[PDB]
C-alpha cells in the first residue's frame, strides 16, 4: 500500500506492508506564495509534480507498479481549488492559512454565526473552504461564467490529488466537513450554505466514504486502485488505531491539532469544531478537534527568524539548562490564535524579558508555549467530555523534554507510538480495508504498538502556577493587529 | 608656558580623566575600569592611574594643568575617617537594597520629601544609602557622633583625597535627598526621620570655586580643584546648555534628560527637581526625568540573547526595514517609571510573526530608546516648550537612532563634536574659577556643533509609530505582580 501524505510544506509518498512497517519514503517541498500580508498560496502545478515525483523515491527505494494494492490519500485540509474538465488549474490554491477573506467572513458572521456552527461544526473563520471559494468564484475573471456554463469543478485538496489520479471527481466525509459547506449532520451539502456563499451546485465533488474505491489509476502513470481518504489530521487519528469514543490524538507540526473520537455521537463545543472522523462500513464517525495554527513553527521561528538555533533538536538542551522558564512566556500567534481564543488579530508576544534573559529562555519558552497551547484546547474539552490521556505525534514529539512537559502540565499520560509517519499510516489503513489488504480494524488495531509513555510527575500547585502564567501572557498577545498596523 | 584643565569624570563602570584646553580640544585621556557596590580604594587608583595616562599623552607637566575639576556617578554614598579610609564599600546609586525601607516612609512622609528636595523617593537616592551605612555597619552610628566620620558622595570623596577638604556643590547635594533645594542648606527634618547626624555632612558650595590645593605629592603640582558637579548635569554645562529651556539627553545604559531651569523651581508629578549647579554665586535649577534602561537593551541583544557581535551592528540591521512593521521592545527589564510608575513590569517584544527577524529587533530596539525618551520628553512639553535637544552618549554614533529621535520628536537633534562631554562640563566649572575662560559667554562661542539631525517625519506617521509604542507598554504592566 501506497500513502500520499500531501502536507500544507511538503508532499510525502510512504509504502508499508501489513506488519505497518515503511518499505519506502520521498518528500519534496514547494514554494510558499505569500502574495500579500497574510495571504498564503500554493501552485498546483508545484504541489503536484512535487507529489507524484515524490511517489517515486518510495516506489524506486521499494524495489513493481501492480504489486501495489491501493493508493491512500491524506491532504493538508480546508485549502481551496479549482479547475476545469481538462484538469488544469484556474488559479492558485488558497491555502487553510489564507487570510484574505477575514473580513468578508466577517460581515457574514453576526446574521449567520449560529447557522454556519449549527449545520457543519465549524467556529466560522477565513479558515475554511467556504468564504475561499466564495472569493475564487468573486474575483477570478471568468470562473463564474464558466461553472454557471458546467465547465468548473472545485475541491480541498484530496479532491485534486484523487482526480490527476483517476478521473474522478470525489472527497470523503471528513475533508469535506472542513469546507463550511457540508452539513455534517444531514450527511450533504447544505443548501442554505451554497446560497450564502453564493456557490453554484455544478462545482461541488462528490462526498463517498473514506474506504470505498473511488477509481483506478491510469495505467501510464499500473492500474491501481485509489481506495483511501481522510483529511491530514483525521488520518492521524486512524494511524493512531483511535478506534474508540474517548481516544484522543494530538499531532505536533507547523501547528498542533488535537483530535477526540466521538464515533455515533456529535458533540458541540462554543470554542471547539465538531467535524468528521471518517466514513466507514456505512458509519460516519465523528469528532471534537482544537486546531492550533502555530506551535512547531515557533520553533523553526528561533531558527530562520532570529536565527539563535540551527537546528530544531537544539531546543532541548538550550531548554532543560534552566530549572523553570523564570517568568519568561512565548506567546507565538504570529497570525492569531486558533481554538478556543479565535483572535485573528492576536500576534506574538514575548513576556518577562529581564537582563539576564538569554536563548536558554527563548528556546524553553517556546516548547513549553507549545505544550501549553495543547492545554489549552484540552482543558476546553473537559467542559464536556473526560480526556484521559494523549496520543501523540509529529515532528515536535520527538523532544523528550516536550513531551515530558506536555504530560507534567497536563497531568495525563502523553504515549508515543512506535509509527511515525502516522497520518500516512492511516491514509494507508483506510485504502487498505477496502481492497482487503487487512480484515478488520481490530487486526489494524493490534499492530499498534507504544514506542514510549510519558508519565506526568509534576506537583499540582506548580502546574497550575505556571499555566496561571500561561494565561496572563496570552491576555496580553490578544487584539494587537488591529492596534498596530 | 600654555596651560590646560584636567577633568575627572568618575563614571559608574569606568573612572576617565581628560585634559582639556581653551578650544575645548583633548589632549590626553586616561580611563581605567572597576568592578550593587563599588570599594573607594579600587575606584580611586583605577581613576588616579587613569590621571597619569592623560597628563603622559598631553606631554605636559603638572606645572601646565591650571585648575582641576571633578564630576561623578551620583548619589553613591561612602564614608571615611580622618584620613580617607572607607569605612565599608560604596552603596551605589543602582543599588535598590533601601527599597522596601522607603515604601514604610513612602506614603507618610514622600510628599512631605518632595516638596523640600525635589525628588520622588527611591532606593536610588542617597538618604536612603546612608542611614543604612550608620544602622547595619559593625558600630558606626557610635563613632560618628564623635565627629569622627565623614560622608560624601563620590564628588566629596575624591575632593577629599585630592585636597583636604569636606565639600560638595549644590548639584550632588541636590541628590543627597538630605539637602532642602529652596533653602539650599541641609534640611533639619530629612536629617531627623533618616537619623543622620550633622557631624557627617560636608559643607556645600558652588559648582565653581577653588575648593583646594592638590598635594605635591600626588600630582608633582600644587594645583587647584576649582570646579565639581554631578555628571549629568556637567554633560549639561558641557553642552553649553546655560539658558533656560536648553535641554540635553545622554544616551547611555539607561538615558537622562535635563532642562535648565536657571532662576525657577518647576514641579511635575513625574519629574525630579534637582539642582544644575551653582555658578557665579546663583543656583540653576533642573527639571530631570530617568530611564533605566535604553543602552542596556542593545547590550541584551549582544549579552543576552546574543543575536549581535558589536552594539555598532544595530544601524546596518535597522535601516533594511523601513518601519518596525508593528513589533516593538518594551525593555522594562527592572520596571517603569516616568510616567507609568510600575515597578513589577518587566520585558516585552510583540508583533512576532513568521518573518520577524534580526531586523526587527535592532529596529525595535532602537525605537525605544527614542521611545522612552521621548516618554521624558513629552512630560517636561506638560509644563515648558522644550524647543530643541543636545544629546551625548555612546549611542548617539548610532547614526540611525539620531535621525529617528529627531523624527519622533519633531525637534532637531544636536550632536556635539566635543563627545566626552560629562568630563568637559566639569573642566569649564573648573576653568571658569581661575579664569580659564572668562564667562560662559566665551564658552557658548567656543563650543560648537558636528551634526545636526532634522526632523522629516510626516505628523501622521510619527503619531501612529508612537501610539504603537503606548498600547505596547500598556501590555508590559503588572507583569511581575502576577
Ligand atoms: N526535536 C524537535 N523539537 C522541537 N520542535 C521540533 C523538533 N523536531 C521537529 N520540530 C518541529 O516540528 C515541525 C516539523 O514537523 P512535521 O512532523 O514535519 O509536521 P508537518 O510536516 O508540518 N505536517 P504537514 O502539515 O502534513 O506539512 C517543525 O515546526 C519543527 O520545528
Ligand atoms: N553605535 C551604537 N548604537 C547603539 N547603541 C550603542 C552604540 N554604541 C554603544 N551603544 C550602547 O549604548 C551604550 C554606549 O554608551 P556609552 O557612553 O559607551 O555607555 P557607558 O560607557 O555605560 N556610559 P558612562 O559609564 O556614563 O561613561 C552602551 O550601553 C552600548 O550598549
Amino acid at each position: 500500500v501506497l500513502s500520499l501524505d500531501e502536507g500544507t510544506t511538503s508532499a510525502r509518498a510512504i509504502i508499508f506492508d501489513r506488519e505497518s512497517n515503511i518499505h519506502g519514503i520521498g518528500q519534496y517541498e514547494f514554494p510558499q506564495h505569500y502574495p500579500r500580508p497574510g495571504w498564503v498560496e500554493h501552485n498546483p502545478e508545484e504541489i503536484w509534480d512535487a507529489q507524484l515525483r515524490a511517489i517515486k523515491d518510495a516506489i524506486q527505494s521499494a524495489r513493481e507498479p501492480n504489486q501495489i494494492a491501493a493508493i491512500g490519500v491524506t491532504n493538508q485540509r480546508e485549502t481551496t481549488l479549482v479547475w476545469d474538465k481538462d484538469g488544469k488549474p484556474l488559479y492558485n490554491a488558497i491555502v487553510w492559512q489564507c487570510r484574505r477573506t477575514a473580513e468578508m467572513v466577517e460581515e457574514i458572521k453576526r446574521e449567520y454565526g449560529t447557522m454556519i456552527k449549527e449545520k457543519t461544526g465549524l467556529v466560522p473563520d477565513a479558515y475554511f473552504s467556504a468564504s475561499k471559494l466564495k472569493w475564487l468564484l468573486d474575483n477570478v475573471p471568468g470562473l463564474r461564467e464558466k461553472a454557471e456554463k458546467g465547465e468548473v469543478m472545485f475541491g480541498t485538496v484530496d479532491t485534486f490529488l484523487i482526480y490527476r489520479l483517476t478521473g474522478e471527481h470525489v472527497t470523503d466525509y471528513s475533508n469535506a466537513s472542513r469546507t463550511m459547506l457540508f452539513n455534517i449532520k444531514k450527511l450533504d451539502w447544505d443548501d442554505e450554505l451554497l446560497e450564502l456563499f453564493d456557490i453554484p451546485e455544478s462545482v461541488l465533488p462528490e462526498v463517498r466514504e473514506s474506504s470505498e474505491v473511488y477509481g483506478y489509476t491510469k495505467k501510464e502513470l499500473a492500474e491501481i486502485p485509489v481506495s483511501g481518504d481522510a483529511g491530514d489530521q483525521q488520518a492521524a487519528l486512524f494511524g493512531q488505531a483511535a478506534f474508540e469514543a474517548g481516544m484522543v490524538k494530538a499531532t505536533y507540526g507547523t501547528g498542533s491539532f488535537i483530535l477526540v473520537n466521538t464515533d455515533k455521537m456529535v458533540l458541540y463545543s462554543d470554542n471547539l469544531l465538531t467535524t468528521i472522523a471518517w466514513g466507514l462500513n456505512g458509519r460516519v464517525s465523528y469528532a471534537l478537534e482544537g486546531s492550533i495554527f502555530v506551535t512547531g513553527a515557533a520553533v523553526q521561528w528561533l531558527r530562520d527568524g532570529i536565527k539563535i538555533i540551527k537546528h530544531a533538536s537544539e531546543t532541548e538542551e538550550l531548554a532543560t539548562k534552566l530549572e523553570s522558564n523564570e517568568g519568561v512566556y512565548f506567546v507565538p500567534a504570529f497570525v492569531g490564535l486558533g481554538a478556543p481564543y479565535w483572535d485573528q488579530f492576536a500576534r506574538g508576544i514575548i513576556i518577562g524579558i529581564t537582563r539576564g534573559t538569554g536563548r536558554e529562555h527563548l528556546a524553553r519558552a517556546t516548547l513549553e508555549a507549545i505544550a501549553y497551547l495543547t492545554r489549552d484546547v484540552v482543558d476546553e474539552m473537559e467542559k464536556l467530555v473526560q480526556i484521559k490521556e494523549l496520543r501523540v505525534d509529529g515532528g515536535a514529539t520527538a523532544n523528550d523534554f516536550l513531551m515530558q512537559f506536555q504530560a507534567d502540565i497536563l497531568n495525563r499520560k502523553v504515549i508515543r507510538p512506535v509509527v511515525k509517519e502516522t497520518t500516512a499510516l492511516g491514509a494507508a489503513y483506510l485504502a487498505g480495508l477496502a481492497v482487503d489488504y487487512w480484515a478488520d480494524t481490530r487486526e489494524i488495531a493490534e499492530l499498534w504498538k507504544a514506542e514510549r509513555i510519558f508519565e506526568p510527575k509534576m506537583d499540582e500547585k506548580t502546574r497550575e502556577r505556571l499555566y496561571k502564567g500561561w494565561k496572563e501572557a496570552v491576555k496580553r498577545a490578544m487584539g494587537w493587529a488591529k492596534v498596530v498596523d
